[PDB]
């Protein structure tokens, strides 16, 4: 009798059907009771008989649907079971606290060489299946860890890497380096955002390479889209990259004086954001008074279970030593970091413009740390080279020259760090790899800019990949075998991908075209997108938004993209500026020709006077992404769907509607609809024949694999609908292969008797 009917905060609630109607159902919520509400036919789902129980694999449910999945993972989460399967897919709900011993060395050991279902659901089982499939099928593998900001992608990527190196490594401390390199990338590429204290402001693909003997030979890290806007200004509850705070909180008084550092409130590149440190009662005592901002003294420390700006600086130094990064290179990194900070403190005033007299120290400190002549820096920030004529810049143009230099220097430093990490675990050759993808998922905010557009473009391509691998190939296998399964259709998003990335006509090339025009304009670009794609299904003017908050945005000030997971309204202001990775020739020449070898080497691995300096961020990213998707399409794939349980970073706080929405946007409803009608467990006639012939009377082996299976299945008295004979394999319905392997373990005399009852000639 019980069903699942909608609920605004829980997603679903338990109810009973009291009246069925042509277009809606009448639900009486459980133990209310006189209260009744109307729900759509397609929003009411059958519920499990036992509401207390849970299944490790959602395919084991009596009814597999979004409401039964949501309940199952809710019950598990309340019992600190954050991992649940959906056939070969893993659902990982962020616990927001440390679940004891569940990632221990003993735990790693217990998951080694064990098939899915042998052990409880775990990120370690997904990693082991990847290593085992790689070893047996002699084909590279990829693990895609997806989810919203704060979902746990980065933490689960670490668990995968740590499991694989600690389980299939050589034993020597060289295996630790793939793990020990993460605090280093996180110091430079992670930052405090409102949705995640340790947010990754870059995407990564971490490959672990192996030989023919399937043993780690090294690794390789591909980094994507480091956020540049974060380097100069942040919102008041957000911070710059972790390194800035780890250095101000942890650097010795010797490093502090040498790099001319102080409390974060003294730097423009930090003081618009949150200037507080992550500390506890113990670590606050370790931070000197000259490091603490007035905001920190007034409001105290920021709280997090793991981040500690003082302790993280110590762990980062340890990580640097452990991966082979000497003290000289350590200080070189810090020098460039402080060089960016001091650059930010340079102020300009109307003359044409010039440096403020109060900016004298900042110019001095920045030029010394970046290896530049002060006058060269002063001239390169307040003028500009045109067709040759030094045109004086206005105060706002100087601010932009300053910040563009900062963003370039920091982005190049991050490339150095990524590449340095890759040199610390190199390999001559490899047979296969296990790649782990950790990149930002689809998201919308009140304001979406070029950064979100790029992330959402990337997600459009990864969703297409997931849809093909999980829905398209699986249904093609059912049709090829002639199983006559109900077709589950998904919306093909190729037209959305094309809209963004096609050459000449795509939005990324229309943006590039704008950057190459004599007077580039965000509005001219936006009108060109709307004019070219006026009749496109995936594009709209902001006026046509379903959300009232976007209706005032002019046609030339934005656009809507109907992404796979939903419509996103973009404000196109600063799209032209954000699409350009290049510096004006004067600034590029200035920094490439630094006195300091390390700074020059940041730009090692020529523009004419009146020539345009332009490097397309969009098309550099399209290229990197097309390479990544060549790698992913070449490999076997596994999917880890991470779920953010709430908007408060709190433990044991399951927000049903928010979770349902994440499962819905990731396309899991189509997966459940496919599974509920599909056959996830399968085996060839020869595979079943070779594995189970020994258990049966001898005469059964004389039969060909197909007919051996036909005879066995008749002897066992298996439900005709529980399995389906295909052209080359037996397809087992959700959780019906387990029932078969169960009886096959039964007494051989009873198996012989079962055969005798259906064909005594086979005795
Ligand atoms: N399994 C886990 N165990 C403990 N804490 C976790 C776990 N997964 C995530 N967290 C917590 O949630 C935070 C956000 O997770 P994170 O991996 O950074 O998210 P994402 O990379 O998806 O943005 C982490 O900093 C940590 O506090
Ligand atoms: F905060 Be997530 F790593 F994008």
């Amino acid at each position: 009798k019980p069903v699942w009917a909608p609920h605004p905060t829980d997603g679903f609630q338990v109810g009973n059907i009291v009246d069925i109607g042509p277009d809606s159902l009448t639900i009486e919520p459980l133990n209310q009771k006189g209260k009744t509400f109307l729900a759509l036919i397609n929003q009411v789902f059958p519920a499990e008989e036992d509401s207390k129980k849970d299944v490790e694999d959602n395919c084991s449910l009596m009814y597999l649907n979004e409401a039964t999945l949501l309940h199952n993972i809710k019950v598990r989460y309340s019992k600190d079971r954050i991992y649940t399967y959906v056939a070969n897919i893993l659902i990982a709900v962020n616990p927001y606290f440390d679940i004891p011993k569940i990632y221990s060395s003993e735990t790693i050991k217990s998951y080694q060489g064990k098939s899915l279902g042998t052990m409880p659901p775990h990120v370690f089982a997904i990693a082991d299946k990847a290593f085992r499939d790689m070893k047996v099928l002699k084909l590279s593998q990829s693990i895609i860890v997806s989810g919203e900001s704060g979902a746990g992608k980065t933490e689960n990527t670490k668990f995968v890497l740590r499991y694989l190196t600690e389980s299939y490594g050589t034993g020597q401390d060289i295996d630790d380096r793939i793990v020990e390199a993460n605090p280093l990338l996180e110091a430079f590429g992670n930052a405090k955002t409102v949705r995640n204290n340790n947010s990754s402001r870059f995407g990564k693909f971490v490959e672990i390479h192996f030989n023919e003997k399937s043993s780690v030979v090294g690794g390789f890290v591909s980094h994507y889209l480091l956020e540049k806007s974060r380097i100069c200004v942040q919102g008041k509850e957000e911070r710059n990259y972790h390194i800035f705070y780890r250095l101000c909180a942890g650097a010795s008084e010797d490093i502090r004086e040498r790099l001319h550092l102080s409390s974060p409130d003294n730097f423009r590149y930090l003081n618009r954001g949150c200037t507080r440190y992550f500390a506890n009662k113990e670590t606050d005592k370790q931070i000197l008074q000259n490091r603490k901002s007035p905001e920190y003294l007034k409001a105290g420390s920021l709280k997090d279970p793991l981040l500690d700006d003082h302790g993280d600086f110590i762990r980062m130094c340890t990580a640097m030593k452990k991966i082979g990064l000497d003290d000289e290179e350590k200080l070189d990194l810090f020098r460039v970091v402080a060089g960016v900070l001091h650059l930010g403190n340079i102020d300009f005033e109307e003359a044409g413009c010039n440096l403020k007299n109060k900016s004298t120290q900042a110019l001095e400190y920045c030029a010394e740390l970046l290896g530049l002549d002060q006058d060269d820096l002063r001239v390169s920030l307040t003028t500009r080279v045109m067709l040759v004529i030094k045109v004086p810049l206005k105060v706002e143009q100087a601010n932009n020259a300053r910040d563009a230099l900062a963003k370039t220097v920091y982005s190049h430093l991050f490339d150095h760090v990524v590449n340095r990490v890759n040199q610390c675990f190199p390999f001559e050759t490899s047979s296969y790899f296990i790649g782990v993808l950790d990149i930002a998922g689809f998201e919308y905010f009140e304001h979406n800019s070029f950064e979100q557009f790029c992330i959402n473009y990337c997600n459009e391509k990864l969703q297409q990949f997931f849809n093909e691998r999980i829905l398209k190939e699986e249904q093609e296998l059912y049709q090829k075998e002639g199983l006559g399964v109900n077709e589950v259709h998904y919306v093909d998003n190729q037209d959305c991908i094309d809209l963004i990335e096609a050459r000449l006509v795509g939005i990324l090339d229309i943006l590039d075209e704008e950057n190459r025009l004599p007077q580039p304009s965000d509005q001219h670009f936006t009108s060109a997108v709307h004019q070219k794609h006026k009749d496109h299904f995936r594009l709209s003017i902001p006026r046509k938004s379903k959300l009232a908050i976007h209706r005032n945005i002019r046609d030339d000030e934005g656009f809507i993209i109907r992404h796979f997971a939903g419509a996103v309204c973009y404000e196109t202001t600063q799209f032209v500026e954000k699409n350009n990775d290049a510096l004006h020739m004067s600034l590029e020449s200035l920094i490439c020709e630094s006195r300091d070898k390390f700074i020059r080497e940041l730009f090692e691995s020529k523009q004419k006077a009146g020539k345009l300096s332009f490097i397309s961020v969009g098309n550099k990213f399209k290229t990197q992404l097309n390479l990544l998707l060549d790698k992913l399409r070449s490999t076997g794939a596994s999917f880890i769907r991470c779920i953010k349980p709430n908007l408060k970073m709190t433990s044991h706080h399951f927000e049903g509607a928010q979770i349902l929405s994440q499962l819905q946007c990731s396309g899991m409803v189509s997966v459940l609809d496919l599974m509920q009608g599909g056959f996830p467990s399968r085996a060839s006639f020869h595979e079943l024949y070779n594995m189970y012939k020994k258990y049966m009377p001898d005469k059964l082996a004389r039969l060909d694999p197909r007919l051996f299976c036909k005879a066995l299945f008749k002897a066992l008295g298996l439900n005709e609908i529980d399995y389906k004979f295909g052209l080359t394999k037996v397809f087992f319905r959700p959780g019906k292969f387990a029932e078969f392997d169960q009886i096959m373990k039964s007494d051989p005399d009873h198996l012989a008797e079962l055969v005798k009852r259906v064909n005594h000639w086979l005795i």
